[PDB]
């Protein structure tokens, strides 16, 4: 029987749907329990109530459980970034049956033969700073309205500030990211840092941005070392 605490041994049987603890081990990752009553757990809490976009009203989201990971050696691998500025704390949903891969592996950029269709910036990882925009790519359903999210540590450095879809071959010389530029941006002036890290949990405000295709921001790197993965969210999902 598993000697992780009961939420970890939640989790793992949502991801795999072999024994709980071997499961873990595949992850290769650090699993914690952050305290509901933690100070971490009310900015992740504030964060989901603050940003999640009026267009998005098919569900309300309630946070089930937070945990803190630490992926294998990812640590070694995010040095080369780990003081570049511009670090921002991220959304990334995914559909749960891609979790077991994403923390054993990390983040990936498609495959070259995987369709560029829903990358309005090419392949690469895609974050949100609005947590709906992020939680419509766990595609739950009434019948299966728990999702996962992760929160990732993104070194962003010089945007690259895009209005319209463009697939970049690569980066102009000094840039270390794309952002396409919605029509509501979390207001800038919320923004509060976490670990040395910025969290944009402001409520939605017009950016000014005119002449845009988005509706929110979201945030592109090409290079997988600039991704630090800080936490994973369980979400239910009330559907209206
Ligand atoms: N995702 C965001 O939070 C997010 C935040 C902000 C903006 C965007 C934006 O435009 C996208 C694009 C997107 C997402 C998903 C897919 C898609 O169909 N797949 C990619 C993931 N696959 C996959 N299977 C896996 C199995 C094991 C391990 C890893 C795996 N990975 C499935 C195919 C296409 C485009 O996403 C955005
Ligand atoms: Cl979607
Ligand atoms: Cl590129």
């Amino acid at each position: 029987k598993s000697k992780l605490p009961k939420p970890v041994q939640d989790l793992i049987k949502m991801i795999f749907g072999d024994p709980i603890d071997v499961n873990y081990e595949k992850l290769k990752t650090d699993i914690k329990v952050v305290d509901r009553d933690s100070e971490e757990a009310e900015i992740i809490r504030k964060y989901v109530k603050n940003t999640h976009a009026t267009t998005h009203n098919a569900y309300d989201l309630e946070v089930i459980d937070i945990f803190k990971i630490e992926r294998e050696g990812e640590c070694q691998r995010y040095k080369p970034f780990k003081q570049l500025h511009n670090r921002r704390l991220l959304w990334h949903g995914s559909r749960t049956t891609n979790f077991a891969g994403i923390l054993s592996q990390g983040l990936r950029i498609a495959p070259p033969e995987a369709p560029v269709t829903g990358y309005m910036f090419g392949k690469g990882i895609y974050f949100a700073d609005m947590v709906s925009k992020s939680a419509n790519y766990c595609h739950t359903s009434q019948g299966d309205p728990i999702g996962l999210i992760l929160l990732g540590e993104v070194a962003l450095g010089n945007m690259y500030e895009l209005k319209h879809a463009s697939h970049i071959s690569k980066l102009p010389k000094g840039k270390h990211s794309v952002k396409g530029l919605g029509k509501t941006t979390p207001d800038p002036s919320a923004n509060i840092s976490l670990d040395g890290v910025d969290v944009p949990l402001g409520t939605g405000i017009s950016s000014g941005v005119n002449d845009t295709s988005l509706l929110y921001n979201e945030y592109i790197v090409y290079d997988i070392a600039q991704v630090n993965l800080k936490y994973l969210l369980k979400l239910k999902f009330n559907f209206k």
